[PDB]
């Protein structure tokens, strides 16, 4: 968990190499997607777009995907705040991470040439994650669609065309991605 | 935590007078949050406070705190959901400042309140039936004055363990508005 | 993971938790199980703010279900010696030795929150040895029993014998009826 | 909570009070926490060896040799050890709760103070040492020797009375000799 | 206990002269913070070289290829050198340095060979299926390839036994340029 | 919970003054730490004395050893202090400090036997074999005769019996120059 | 781990021991040697050269040895550098250890009087650490002779006299371990 060390008017201030990154509007979604992370990331994105309304914010994703209701959580902010959020596949973009990954500002959403994005989303994401909440039949199949829906609009494609892709657990590659609409180009 | 030395994010974030109510309810997170409108109220009495709320519920009298707490400050205390508030979160949400209950497009609301929430907690507490009944009929009411339906439709509606969208929830008054 | 409100001062930034910081203004938690680790650092604080100035209220906030009785007791004792007047309030619930803490707070200065709950039952757990190698005995519970009767019969107003009937019952008092029973003096509404 | 508090440098609520000569004894004793009160007494002395030294004690007694290093500690320093029990002192608590400075020991109302030393605060705490028979006897008649001597009880008194595990109240233990006075205002 | 100097810690005083460590095993959370340390130094001085030791058994795939991904599209040169050991996706990345940069230590290993665990899904509702495998095999061989110079099948055929070369073998291969000593 | 007085732990601030605790179970760890403020205060001042107070039930022996090998090297005198017991290496330890300088309190305990655990591999792949161990005790008994001024078959026959010494009779064997009272 | 505060032109700056002493080159090899503190080793190695290439560094090694490859890193990092690495044995040194303590600048590799050197490496050191990683005969059997080809040059014995001996798993004394070569002088009276 490595330090920077920057020396300002009033002494010199530490930050962890992330919060020295988010001085630049970088935010880091790595790791399983669950309400803890989520959170961290909305609060980021709430912080940046209180420091400057105007500016792109720029999310890294590296994500097997998790919780629905906490990416929706992020989904939600990501398209409330006033700055263009970029997303940056790095590594790999899964379930609700793929979904986020779709979801960056038009025209800002990038994959690295060896990262793979995989739509399909686990049954494991939709069910309760407290003790005393049970996830019903239908309330997963509208959340379900829900998703879909938000994939064909950021993505271009079809209801049918997602609905019928989703199902399968492959990985597109960046290319591949990219010509399906999930990000808007390949850096390379 | 994200951090700088010499605040945490959500540190940073209260300066701004802006609360995480996140996660499982119970004693230690309610204290933190009562702890911090305390705060905020003495820091300034008269400006509003806000609440981001994504929880699944948890423990009843620990939730009453927070409730009581947020009622008795002067300031105004604003409630916004973001992913999904059940039982006790639920509650909460609707129990903000008339008028500035907001939930977020893709939110989800649920006001069942399961068993869980209203058992001992500690080893040496029982908590027998008839305060469960007392503490589920108060919530109603809590909820049927904060939303404005019938004690009848909290109660009945309260059985369904159900998630309502936000766009319902706004309808059935449990939300303000959906910040769109 | 427990909130700080940092200051700047003179050469730089000063931290606080969020308890710390209300520390400051004479305000103190008593939260969760009554044991000896949360009763020592609540002593600790009571003597720290009787020292800055023995003049001003003190305030216990009161979240809790009860405990053990001894450390309860170094409470009692603490606040009744000190010279400031302890103020508490009940939030959420006080129990067994929480609700009398709650009970024992300076005259005319002891609250509860319209929604919380007070009960005074002893629960025979808080009674028994916390340490590996103490066994309380019969006739030490049942000393302990009447001190604490007497102690709420003094401060509620009650007789003893309508204590000694009532603390039977494992039951919850609504803040309405813990004012009315004498445990608070006001419901802060 | 680990509660701070700044003053003109930032303590921690205990390191705050070990600044107005206060030290708590608190919890089992052993030797981890014996070394720190150790280490307090030894700073406060050289940081001023005439003014007195308060002890706060809630503790339900433990380790006799743990607690014999206090003993020692609080008899060579120069200072007056004065001594508060608080709660409870069992064992080796209420051994070092009586043998406070003269005049200088106190109970709170409500405290309760046990002098019956059980066979747990003898037995080796390390894995490969075995205190064996004689060395046990050999120490509880020095703790009972010591009683004696703070209390102003017969050895014989100390040795009858020590047998039996019951809790004095405040003010019986004063009368006994354990403490000088029970704190009311 | 991690030594500070004059306030660092070792590696925040080591990162300020553009050195990082890539140590242990490779999986997202370690990868990620490689990447994040990249990413900070191009910024802070998109011109001067970057330095990764590395000392590895190896890893998850994905996370490797982050972390390749980031050294590639960086303007920094970003040299590589093995002490210890370089294992799959540890050797991958240490024959992934500039060109020219790419450095062992005298008593360094390094093996190429990909064991399967390293492609096997990390989370709990993620199955990888066989063909991804074969896919992820086959790109790993031809980032070989290129950076060593050596042929795809050639790497094909040595990648499948388990065996480490010496730093003088490894250098002879193509996977570091110059032995130090 | 170790209190504080930037702030300094009680330990810290005791270092400051000299002042080292030897204080629980010896092994590795808490000798190498011993060993690195022994050269500090030599570094820092080589001609004031340093003082080690001791309560210990002794462990690990070759960890004991290094800190014997770094108090008898450093140019200080180093002053030992009995505090509630020292056993084992705990015991050779203090016997060990600075001729005249020895001390125990009154109530406390000396035992110089030597358990078979102390001798044994701390590390999951050495085994120590049964010469090795007698060599290391014949050390040991060596050290104790040469600091206490007893003849070797003296401590050879005394160490055997795992019994303690009351601060007096440490004091009158040699283990110990005076119990320090009042 | 304790604290020592040394005061600034702005206030007090907090080092703990081991930082401390790092600050007069002097680095601690204590424990079990595996990668994670190989590495904090080598960083220390690194910092200390660019600090100043010219003074000599100093570890002090308490150490029951541990991973080949891990202390082979640490080897050839003290090699490699610009100023002299000196080594101190306190306590023990086994194994990986002995091979580090005997790898020091010549003429200046130290032992204690009550220290213990052995050789001997077992099996577990070149077995792998890592889960997918099966370390095979033959590699085992390549670090064994390069382990014996270094001793060798160091402690100027032959490379049979070095095979032979490193099957037993005995400690030499300090006074023995100078004698085979291993130390330069055992730290007997501070001159
Ligand atoms: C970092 C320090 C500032 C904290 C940032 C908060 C913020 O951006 N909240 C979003 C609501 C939101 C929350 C969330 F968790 C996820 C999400 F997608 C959206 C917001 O409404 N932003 C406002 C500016 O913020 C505010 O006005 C206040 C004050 C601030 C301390 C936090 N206010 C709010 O939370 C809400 C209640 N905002 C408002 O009161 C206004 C008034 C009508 C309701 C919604 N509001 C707005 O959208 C305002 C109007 C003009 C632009 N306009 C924001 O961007
Ligand atoms: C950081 C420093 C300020 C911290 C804020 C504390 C606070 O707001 N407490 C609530 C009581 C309360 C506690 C709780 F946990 C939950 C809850 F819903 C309500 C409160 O009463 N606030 C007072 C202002 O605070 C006070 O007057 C004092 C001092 C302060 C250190 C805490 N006092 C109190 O605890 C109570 C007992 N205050 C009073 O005595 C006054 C007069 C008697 C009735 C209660 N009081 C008030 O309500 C006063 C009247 C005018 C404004 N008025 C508050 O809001
Ligand atoms: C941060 C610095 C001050 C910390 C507060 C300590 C304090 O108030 N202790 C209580 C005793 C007590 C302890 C406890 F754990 C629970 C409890 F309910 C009561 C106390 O006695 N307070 C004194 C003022 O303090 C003192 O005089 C001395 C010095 C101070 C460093 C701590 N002294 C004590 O511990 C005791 C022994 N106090 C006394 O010596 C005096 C003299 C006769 C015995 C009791 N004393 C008092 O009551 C004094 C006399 C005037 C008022 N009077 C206090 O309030
Ligand atoms: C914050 C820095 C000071 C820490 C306090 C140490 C201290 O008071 N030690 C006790 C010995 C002791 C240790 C213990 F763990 C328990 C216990 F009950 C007693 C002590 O002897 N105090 C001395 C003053 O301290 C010293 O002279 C030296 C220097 C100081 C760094 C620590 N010295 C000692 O440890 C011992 C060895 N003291 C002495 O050398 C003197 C000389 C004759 C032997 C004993 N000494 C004293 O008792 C002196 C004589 C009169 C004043 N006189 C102390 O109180
Ligand atoms: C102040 C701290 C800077 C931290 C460095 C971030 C960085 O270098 N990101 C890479 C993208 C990347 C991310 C990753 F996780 C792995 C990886 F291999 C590559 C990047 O694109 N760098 C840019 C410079 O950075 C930017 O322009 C912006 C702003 C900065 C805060 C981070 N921007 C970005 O994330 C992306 C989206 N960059 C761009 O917008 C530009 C626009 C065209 C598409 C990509 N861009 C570039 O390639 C720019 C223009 C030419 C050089 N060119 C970079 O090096
Ligand atoms: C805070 C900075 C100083 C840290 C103290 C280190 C120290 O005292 N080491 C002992 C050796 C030792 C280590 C140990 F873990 C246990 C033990 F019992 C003994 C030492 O040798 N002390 C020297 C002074 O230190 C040094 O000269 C150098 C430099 C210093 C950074 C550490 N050097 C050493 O480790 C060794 C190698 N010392 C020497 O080079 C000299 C030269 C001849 C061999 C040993 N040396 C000495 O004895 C020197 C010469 C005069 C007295 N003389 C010390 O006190
Ligand atoms: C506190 C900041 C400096 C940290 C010290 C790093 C260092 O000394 N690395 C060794 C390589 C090494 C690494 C390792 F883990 C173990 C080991 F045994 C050896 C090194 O090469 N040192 C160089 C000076 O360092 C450098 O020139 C650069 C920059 C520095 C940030 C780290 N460079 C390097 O990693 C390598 C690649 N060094 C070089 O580029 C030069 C060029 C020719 C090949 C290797 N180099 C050297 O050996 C240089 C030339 C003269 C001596 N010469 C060093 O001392
Ligand atoms: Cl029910
Ligand atoms: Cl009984
Ligand atoms: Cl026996
Ligand atoms: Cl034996
Ligand atoms: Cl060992
Ligand atoms: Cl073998
Ligand atoms: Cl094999
Ligand atoms: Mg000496």
């Amino acid at each position: 968990v490595p330090m920077v060390v920057e020396q300002t008017s009033r002494g010199e201030r530490a930050y962890d190499i992330y919060s020295r990154l988010l001085k630049e509007r970088l935010i880091f979604l790595v790791g399983p997607i669950d309400d803890h992370m989520a959170n961290v990331i909305v609060a980021q994105l709430l912080f940046l777009e209180a420091d400057n309304p105007e500016k792109d914010i720029y999310i890294y994703i590296n994500s097997p995907g998790g919780v629905v209701t906490a990416g929706m959580a992020i989904y939600d902010t990501m398209q409330y705040i006033k700055p263009d959020v970029s997303t940056i596949c790095v590594g790999q973009a899964a379930s609700m991470g793929a979904l986020l990954l779709a979801s960056g500002a038009a025209g800002k959403r990038y994959a690295l040439p060896n990262s793979r994005v995989m739509i399909h989303q686990p049954l494991g994401g939709f069910q309760g994650q407290a003790t005393d909440i049970d996830i019903h039949a239908r309330e997963i199949l509208t959340l379900r669609s829900r998703l879909n829906e938000i994939l064909a609009k950021h993505t271009g494609q079809s209801l049918e065309t997602i609905a019928r892709d989703t199902e399968r657990d492959n990985f597109k590659s960046a290319v591949d991605a990219q010509a399906y609409g999930l990000v808007d180009q390949v850096l390379e």
